[PDB]
C-alpha cells in the first residue's frame, strides 16, 4: 500500500499537508473575491483589484506547490470543498487590508503549527521545506501588509476617500 | 432603382443607420464642445480637454464606419443638421463626466434598439457588425466612465477642486 | 440602488453568470485535481500532468473573465462554495480524458443555456460575448478531448500501459 | 452511433453544412474556369486571370473552413459531384464580373439561409461561426464587385477594349 | 467677467471667430458627405473619396485650431448647429471639384472678412494668425481644385467615364 | 477560327489533355475527402490528413499546370463535372494508403498513354512537357505510397490501432 518514494513522512503530516493545501486555496479565493470587488464601478480602485489578484495568484502557487511537495514525499491529496469568502462587500480599502492581515497571521499561525508537528515527527525535509518556501514568505507579506495599513490609516482612510486615491495611485500604482 | 448590392437590407435597417449616423456625430459635436471648454482659462484642465477630445475623434471614427456600413450594404446616407450640444458650460469636470455618461448610454440605448430591429428583420449581417463594433465598445465607455464618476466623487468633487486637479494629474494624465 | 453602469442587464442574467463563474472554478478545481494525480509516483505521467494544470489555469482565466463581464456590465458578484471534485483516483489516462470530456460537454450546456437565456431577455451584448469567449472554445476542447479518446483507445488503452507512455510522450509531449 | 463531440448538433444543419460546401467548391471552380478563360490568347487579360485565381482559392479555403467546422461539430461530411460552370467562354471581362456577382449573391443567399436554419434551430455557435467567416466576407465581395461593374460601365466597357485593358492595368494590376 | 488673459480681443472679432469655426466644421460635413458619395457601389471613385475625407479631416484641424485661439485670446466658444449639406448626391466626380471650389472661395472670403474686421479692430496678433494659418492654405487649396477642375474638363468629364476613372487613378492616385 | 499561337496542336491531344485536367481534379477531390476523413473525431490522425489535404493541394496544380498548356498551345479548356470520390469512409490508414497507390496508378496510366497519343501524333513540346513535369512526379509519388504501405503492413496495420498512431507520428509527422 504505502507508496515506494515515502520514507521518514507521517500520515499526521500528511494530514496536515492537505489541511494547508485547503487554506491555500481558501486564501487565493478570498483575494480574488476582493479583487474582483474593487474592479466594480461603485469601487473603481484599479491597483486595489490588481494587488489582490496578485495575491491571490501567488498562494494558488503556494497550494501547488504544498501538492507538489506531498506528491514528492509519497503522500496523497484529498481535495475539500474551498469554502466562499465570510464576506462580499470588502467596504473599503483600509478594510479589506485588514481582513487580508487577518488572513495572512491565520495561514502563518497554520504554517507554524505544521512546522511544530513536522518537529515533533522529526521531519527535517518538511521543516526545511516550510521554513524555505512559506516562514519568510509570510513575514514579508504580513509586515508589507501592516505598512500598507499604517499607510492607510496615517493618510485619513476610510473616512476619506482622497486617501485611498492617492495609495492606490503612488503605493500600489 | 436598388443598388446591384443591395441583398436582404430593410428599408427601417437604412433608415436607423442613417438616424445613427447622426447620433454618433452629435456625440462627437459634444464631446469636442466638452474637450474645448476644459481649454479655457478659467478651466485649465489639460487632460480632460485630452480626453474629451479623443472620445470626439473616436465617436467621429464610430460614424464614419457607420457611413461605410451603409454604403457597403446599397443603402443611401442621408444627413441630417448636426444639432448644438445642451450646454456651453459644463460646470467642472463631475458633471462633464456625468453628461458624457448620460450621452453614452443614450448611443448604447439607439445601438441596442438597432440591435433588436435588425434581429427583427432577420439581418445577420447587421447585428454582428453592431455586436462586433459597437456593443463592447459602448459598455466599456461606460465603464470607464462609471469608474471616473466613482472617483471623483470620493475625492470630493465637484466641491474640492484639489480633487479634480489630482484626477486630472494622476487619472488622466 | 442600481449601478450607473448597469443598462439592459436583466437580474436572470446576473444569476447565471454567478452560476457559470461558480462551475468554471470548480472546473479548474477537478482539472488541478487530475494533474497533481498524475504528478503521483505510482502514476508519473509527466505530460498528462501539465496538459491538466494548463487546463485547469484556462479554466480560471474563463472564470475570471466572466467575473470581469459580471463588474463591466453593472452586476453583483456572489460567490460559493468550490466543490471537491468527485473522484480523487483518476483511475489512468483514458477515464481522465473521459471525465475532461464529460466536464467540458457540462459547461458548454450550461454556456448554451446562459446564451439561451440572453437571447430570450433581448441582451445582445451578452449574447455576443458568449458567443466570442466561451462557445468556440468549447468546441474546439471538446473536440481535442474527443481526439485524444480516440487515439488512446486505438492505442490499446487502459489495458496496455504502453499505449498510455507513447501518448503522453508523442501527443502530449 | 453518434460521436462523443456531437452536443446540440441538428441534423439539418450538418445536411446545410455539406451542401454549404458543395456550392462553395462549386464556386471554386466557376472562379478556376473564369481565371483561365482570361488566360486565352485571344482574350489576354493576365489581371483577370489573377483576380479569379484568386477569388478560386479563396473559396477552396472557405469550403474546407466549412469542412473542418463539419468535423468539429461531429457531423459527417457527404461529398457531391461538383457541377461545371454554365458557361466556358465568359465573352468579356464585365460579363465575367456580373457572373461574378451573381455567385456571390447566391452564396451570400444560402449562407443567410444556413444563419436562419440554425437560429431556428438554437445553434449559437453555427451561428457565430457563419457571421465571423462569411457574412461579411460576402459582402466586402459583393461590394468589390459592384464596384468593378460600375468602373466597367462607366469606361466603356464591353463596348470599348481599351476600357478593358485599362480596368486591367490599372484597377486589378 | 472678463477672462485674465483678455487683452486687446474684440466682441465682434470674437464672433466672427465663432462664424468662422461654425463654418470651417460646415465644410468639414460637406467633404465627408462627398468622400461618402463617392464611396458608393454605383460611383467606385476610391481616390476622390480619400480626396474629400482629407479635405474634412482638414476642415475639422482649421476648426480646431480656431476654437484654440478663441480659448487663448480669452473668448468664450459658443457652438451653433452643424447645417447639412446642401447636396445629397454629387452628381459626378468634375461637380464635386466645382462644389468644393465654391466651398474653398466662401470660407476664403470669410476669412479674409475676418482679417479685415482684425484689421479695422486693431488686433495684430489676429491678423498675424489668420495670415499664416488660413489665407495661404485657402489660396493653395483653391489652387489645387482649379488645376482638378481644368484636367478633369480637359479629359472630357463629366461626359466621358473613362476621364473621371483615369483622373481618380493618376491624379488623386 | 484556330487560334494564332496554335502549331502543331492535334485535336485528340486536346481532348486528351482536357480529360487529363477533369482527372487531376478528381484525384484533388479524393485526397481532399480522404484528408477531412481524417480529420474526425473517431479518427484523428492528424498527420493523415496533413498528407492527403498536401496531395490534393498538389494535384490541383497538377491541373492547374496542364490547364496553362492547353492555353499555351492554342487549344480550349472544357471543364466537365467532378465526380465525387467512391468512397465516404476510408476504414483506416492502411485503406486510404491502398486507394491512393491505385489512383496514382491511373493517374500515371493516363499520362503514360496521354505521352503514347503525343508521341503518335508527333508532338515533341507535349511529349517533353508530359516527361518533364508528370511522369517522374507520378513514380516518386507510387514509390513514396508503396513505401508508405509496406511500413504500415510491417506494423502491424491495420488490426492494430497502436501501428497507425506510430507510423502518423513518427513516418508522417
Ligand atoms: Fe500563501
Ligand atoms: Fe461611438
Ligand atoms: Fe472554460
Ligand atoms: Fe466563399
Ligand atoms: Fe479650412
Ligand atoms: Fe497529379
Amino acid at each position: 500500500s504505502p507508496s515506494q518514494v515515502r520514507q521518514n513522512y507521517h500520515q499526521d503530516s500528511e494530514a496536515a499537508i492537505n489541511r494547508q493545501i485547503n487554506l491555500e486555496l481558501y486564501a487565493s479565493y478570498v483575494y480574488l473575491s476582493m479583487s474582483y470587488y474593487f474592479d466594480r464601478d461603485d469601487v473603481a480602485l484599479k491597483n486595489f483589484a490588481k494587488y489582490f489578484l496578485h495575491q491571490s495568484h501567488e498562494e494558488r502557487e503556494h497550494a501547488e506547490r504544498l501538492m507538489k511537495l506531498q506528491n514528492q514525499r509519497g503522500g496523497r491529496i484529498f481535495l475539500q470543498d474551498i469554502k466562499k469568502p465570510d464576506r462580499d462587500d470588502w467596504e473599503n480599502g483600509l478594510t479589506a487590508m485588514e481582513c487580508a492581515l487577518c488572513l495572512e497571521r491565520s495561514v502563518n499561525q497554520s504554517l507554524l503549527e505544521l512546522h511544530k508537528l513536522a518537529t515533533e515527527k522529526n521531519d527535517p525535509h518538511l521543516c526545511d521545506f516550510i521554513e524555505t518556501h512559506y516562514l519568510n514568505e509570510q513575514v514579508e507579506a504580513i509586515k508589507e501588509l501592516g505598512d500598507h495599513i499604517t499607510n492607510l490609516r496615517k493618510m485619513g482612510a476610510p473616512g476619506s476617500g482622497m486617501a485611498e486615491y492617492l495609495f492606490d495611485k503612488h503605493t500600489l500604482g
